[PDB]
RNA sequence: CUACCCAUGUCCAGGGUGAAGUUCAGGUAACACUGAAUGGAGGCCCGAACCCACGCACGUUGAAAAGUGCGGGGAUGAGGU
RNA sequence: CGGGACCUAAGCCGAGGCCGAAAGGCGUAGGCGAUGGACAACAGGUUGAUAUUCCUGUACCACCUCCUCACCAUUUGAGCA
RNA sequence: GUUUCCCAAAGGCUGAGCUGUGAUGGCGAGCGCGAAGUUCCUGAUUCCACACUGCCAAGAAAAGCCUCU
RNA sequence: AAGGAACUCGGCAAAAUGACCCCGUAACUUCGGGAGAAGGGGUGCUCUGUUAGGGUGCAAGCCCGAGAGAGCCGCAGUGAAUAGGCCCAGGCGACUGUUUAGCAAAAACACAGGUCUCUGCGAAGCCGUAAGGCGAAGUAUAGGGGCUGACGCCUGCCCGGU
RNA sequence: UCCUAAGGUAGCGAAAUUCCUUGUCGGGUAAGUUCCGACCCGCACGAAAGGCGCAACGAUCUGGGCACUGUCUCAACGAGAG
RNA sequence: AUUAGCUAGUUGGUGAGGUAACGGCUCACCAAGGCGACGAUGCGUAGCCGACCUGAGAGGGUGAUCGGCCACACUGGGAC
RNA sequence: UUGGGCGUAAAGGGCUCGCAGGCGGUUUCUUAAGUCUGAUGUGAAAGCCCCCGGCUCAACCGGGGAGGGUCAUUGGAAACUGGGGAACUUGAGUGCAGAAGAGGAGAGUGGAAUUCCACGUGUAGCGGUGAAAUGCGUAGAGAUGUGGAGGAACACCAGUGGCGAAGGCGACUCUCUGGUCUGUAACUGACGCUGAGGAGCGAAAGCGUGGGGAGCGAACAGGAUUAGAUACCCUGGUAGUCCACGCCGUAAACGAUGAGUGCUAAGUGUUAGGGGGUUUCCGCCCCUUAGUGCUGCAGCUAACGCAUUAAGCACUCCGCCUG
């Protein structure tokens, strides 16, 4: 957050200005969720976080499966650089 | 002797039964979950030694001032000495 | 080896001291007390009775130099513990 | 005993057995004498050994020992 | 032999069942069980086999013997000894445990859990007229005492007398 | 309507309690003073002297059915020990 | 759907036999598949169809007679 | 279906996250599954139906024809739908720059007030009602002064005010965390909407284990009230509420309105922005996104009412109703 997506915005650059292209988005969702993951571990009580966790993680499979039908290659290089699955 | 108790060594043929886990596979955003294998817990089961007296029979100037005979209940723990 | 001159728990005996209707339970110190720990040895004969003891073989165990060889050192002076 | 660095296999303590001796013996079926005296298989309740792992009810002491002054 | 509980306080006694492999298993259930429920089935010998296969070994050979096909035998085929009788409900105790040495093994005691209360540490309670060192090399998530008995649903009324 | 300090609620009920009794009514049997199912004119059930219901358990304890049987009508014979 | 799990000759392969004929149709072997929320399996129900009746049509009800076909011949099984 | 509904008449699931299934922005190439259409083959006959003829007409019977098929093959059509290939950026999303917040969870922090208790001071009652009694009191209450424990509630701000999807959340501060809205344009190039089952949340009551229990308070008790009072009133009063953790998963879980997309006079406040017009201003005025309320036109409605926050006109999806 605000560091680190300094380094990802800069990490899954096709073009030079990519600031949607969504290979980006998954990479601020999925450290996003990482970051969210272990505050739930610290409080399970909390349920009002776990409203943003559902659309995070609908986000993310929308994303995924989105990859799925126009770039085969892509979509799957995505995966082996983040373990998702 | 016995009743508990204190320190101390010691014994219990084999078979069954299979949890908590574990790992792998699947599964889930991730834990829940699922299936295999593994692992082997139990005042767990069946049954000898070994304890123990329930049920009849025998005994009753008995083999014996409490037994033997044919079978019976516990038998890795609140155990037996 | 089995038990002593090895140790020790359970428990007991217990200098003083705790200044107890007389006695007397016995309090630490200290030491008893083994079923424990510690420890050097077996394998073959043998009579009418003993046998990891007698005998024949073959071993170790601590202890001691009448000694022989070594090495180190007699005051940082080896060695003992 | 802790506390800091330096190396991550070596070392030690351990041991059931194994083989060589021990055996130029002693036993040994058999008639005081004495032959061959191997290999394979089975296989523990004894040994490594409370060694390992796991569980929970949290499983003596002191002296031989070894070391320090 | 025929008969099966008519015997009898009552299936007391006695027979009947047992072995291992394989198929199959109800109600209820606290999901662990109940269950080996029940209910039946095949087991011997000889040949395809020093077997399929394993163990073991360097091979040689030894042990382990799966399934079938074949076929012979008697009435029988764990032939001997010897190792569960099962099913339906019912109260009472939850349960394994313990006592009436030497009449009476349970429906009694114990039991986990519940629970009200005492007790601030030299606790309370106890031994018993002192000590001393149990409780406890413990400290209210601990230790005595009483009342019930796992778990599940529950535990209402009366403070006048004691 | 008198009397109490207060008058038994939940669940059970001829009960290991129940006298009259073998209560009555139903299944079990040709026949069932025991046993189970319900009835409540609970003599004298009742809530930690605990109340009820409970799968697993018992050399407990009552009742029923199969299997198989000298237990019995109805005795018989054989071995052995007196 | 107040029936969600069901099937081991089941489902596959190979060969064999068998049938006028294809085949797990039968058997050996080997494999573990197949069937399923588009509703399997199950259960109650019932012969189907051109057509009949009704409705303005879309549909709904019935499947008697006459015409098509299957199944059955006291109940069940086999075979010439 | 052609040929209904859902504010109150029977009916919106409490709300969400979403797999399957359902539906699709714009431009262009292509394909022909759907679709359109020819040809061929066929849907026997009787019957219906078109038209004749026969029986004394009729009924009946006969002749001819049509019709009946989500039919098959074959050949055409390419707009729309499905499929494939390629572009555009408004839908939706990302960046970046802002702004609002009682959104959640966590450990801690106070301030009045209630009671309790310690004590001074102080005397006959206070306490309570429609009236009064029970309760409390010479053992010193009530009132009053300081001090002490302890819990739970968080005035004022407070507002058809904020935010969440709903239930819901109001002392304060910190840590941690969700979404929201504006500003464009930097990016992606339809990536979206809805969603049976499935998943998670869901006030109060209740449940199980402990913690804590000051007010308050079912059950019960007492005093009245009353013909009766198992009630309203009355003084007490147990569980509870309270906390951590686990479960139940229901309500008028209400906007009695299922979610999204566009469109359709106004006027008006009000919460957060943004743009401008003279102005540093304050301000006024105007344009403009977003919820938030009220009075209103067309139309909808059976009437009340609803009216850019629809119950208007349309469409995609899910639930529900048939006295």
């Amino acid at each position: 957050t605000q560091e680190r997506k300094n380094q990802l915005i800069n990490e899954f650059k096709t073009h030079e200005s990519d600031t949607g292209s969504p290979e980006v988005q998954i990479a601020i969702l999925t450290d996003s969720i990482n970051n969210l993951n272990e505050h739930l571990r610290t409080h399970k009580k909390d349920h009002h976080s776990r409203r943003g966790l559902l659309k995070m993680v609908g986000k993310r499979r929308n994303l995924l499966t989105y990859l799925r039908n126009k770039d085969v290659t892509r979509y799957r290089e995505l995966i082996n650089k983040l373990g998702l699955r």
